């Protein structure tokens, strides 16, 4: 029928926006419930509960059910909705006259206040009926509803807004393209640094002291991959925090150790071939085998105390209404801090590894052309070993530079930083943890050891 596609459409919105299950299932409340929201019965019996859903739906359906028959009992629940805004003097009169894509919004908005809910929106129900339509979204959105979901509420608000259903055509194909490639990325960190742990690990000709660092470096990426990076995905596709606000801060607290730990092992391997071409007699003499790997246990142990201590102690924390709404909802986890701990704790972990790792390694650089006034073939074969090494510590700063440069700049005036720019300079910085196993393999060692383990 032509007023078909009216209601798949309606329930389409509802699905993004409250989520849909084809199995039977009990509410908070303890009450059965199926398809999107859909209350079967009061009754504490399963059986009378498929009963009513067998009845509504005309087959024996065990408590499972198709995506049409879902919408079935929705286009029931979306006649309650209307029969009730129809018999509240408030809402009927704009109501009537909204055209089908705005009606969608306020019934969407009925599904999740109810109509006396929405009867207490009385300023953007007039701007609503008056088709202000900005002045209705501005009023719509100074609302704890907006605050509480923000991302169902803009893209009602939006729909009030436009007239259109772009909103959710662009929330679904995000869904789509970022939930694809932020699984790609967790791969490619994955595989790529768990393919350099086991190199160095099993390959005798690779077991190098740089490499033991390297090591470290692989071990902070994957480290990235596994438990920081896929949980920062849901934020950006879910749009909020799914597992609460103790995994928050240990997530928080992860993420800060392993970039921590990433820098301070790049300026150690830049102390470390500093002292090999300056000093070689006193580099044989002091790094034994043992000691190699006491520096990592240093930087590990360095990067948890600076890292860990202050994140578990709160001294973080804030007092500003961003901040606190975000502290008391487990949904958020913003890392919302005071303007004293971003700057103390970006220069403690980074600033000052990234000035020592950046000076040091170019008098490094500089002094192997002091030694080296001459035209070679071998040569290439060491100046590209110490390009490596130059390499990764440029695309670390390109990397994660410009997330600390706003995040100072956001401490002293938020204004210049938007949300959605900082939160791409993070994910610049996420993908360091990709390309470093793709910078292994620009030496020779790594490129025929990654190829032998492959076949
Ligand atoms: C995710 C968090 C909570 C766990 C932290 C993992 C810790 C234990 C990791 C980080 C880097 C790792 C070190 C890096 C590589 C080496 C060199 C290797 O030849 C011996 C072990 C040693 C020294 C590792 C010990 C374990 C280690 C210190
Ligand atoms: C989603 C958020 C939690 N991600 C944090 C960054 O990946 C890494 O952030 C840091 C690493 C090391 C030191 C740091 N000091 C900071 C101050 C403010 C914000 C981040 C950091 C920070
Ligand atoms: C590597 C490229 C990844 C880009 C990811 C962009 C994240 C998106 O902008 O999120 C906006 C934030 O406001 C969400 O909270
Ligand atoms: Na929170």
């Amino acid at each position: 029928d032509y007023k078909d596609d009216d209601d798949a459409n309606i329930f389409e919105m509802l699905r993004i926006d409250e989520g849909l299950r084809l199995k039977i299932y009990k509410d908070t409340e303890g009450y059965y419930t199926i398809g999107i929201g859909h209350l079967l019965t009061k009754s504490p019996s399963l059986n009378a509960a498929k009963s009513e859903l067998d009845k509504a739906i005309g087959r024996n359906t065990n408590g499972v059910i198709t995506k049409d028959e879902a919408e079935k009992l929705f286009n029931q629940d979306v006649d309650a909705a209307v029969r009730g805004i129809l018999r509240n003097a408030k809402l009927k009169p704009v109501y009537d006259s909204l055209d089908a894509v705005r009606r969608a919004a306020l019934i969407n908005m009925v599904f999740q206040m109810g109509e006396t809910g929405v009867a207490g929106f009385t300023n953007s129900l007039r701007m609503l009926q008056q088709k202000r339509w900005d002045e209705a979204a501005v009023n719509l959105a100074k609302s704890r509803w907006y605050n509480q979901t923000p991302n169902r509420a803009k893209r009602v608000i939006t729909t009030f807004r436009t007239g259109t259903w772009d909103a959710y055509a662009a929330s679904q194909q995000w869904t789509a393209g970022m939930g694809l490639l932020m699984a790609l990325i967790v791969l490619l960190i994955v595989a790529g640094n768990v393919l350099v742990i086991v190199a160095i690990a099993k390959t005798p000709r690779l077991q190098t002291l740089t490499n033991l660092f390297i090591m470290s470096l692989a071990s902070a990426d994957l480290v990235m991959g596994l438990l920081v990076v896929p949980f920062g995905a849901t934020i950006v596709v879910w749009g909020r925090w799914e597992y609460g606000s103790f995994f928050c801060e240990l997530w928080t607290s992860v993420d800060v150790l392993c970039v921590t730990a990433s820098i301070e092992t790049l300026c150690v391997i830049a102390l470390d071939r500093y002292l090999a071409i300056t000093s070689p007699f006193r580099y044989q003499s002091l790094l034994t085998r043992a000691r190699a790997r006491g520096l990592v246990c240093t930087v590990w142990a360095i990067s948890a105390l600076v890292s860990f201590l202050p994140i578990l102690m709160h001294w973080w924390r804030a007092e500003s209404d961003e901040a606190r709404r975000c502290y008391n909802d487990p949904k958020c986890c913003d890392f919302v801090t005071n303007r004293a701990y971003a700057i103390a704790s970006s220069v403690v972990s980074f600033y000052v590894p990234l000035c020592i790792m950046a000076f040091v390694y170019l008098r490094v650089f500089r002094e192997a052309q002091k030694q080296v006034k001459k035209i070679d073939s071998v040569a290439l074969r060491e100046q590209k070993a110490l390009k490596t090494l130059g390499i990764i510590m440029g695309v670390f700063t390109l990397c994660w530079l410009p997330f600390f440069l706003a995040n100072v700049v956001k401490a002293f005036h938020r204004e210049l930083v938007p949300d959605r720019l900082f939160v791409f300079f993070n994910w610049l910085g996420y993908a360091n943890s990709a390309f470093n196993p793709i910078i292994y393999c620009r030496s020779p060692d790594f490129r025929k050891a990654f190829q032998g383990l492959l076949c």
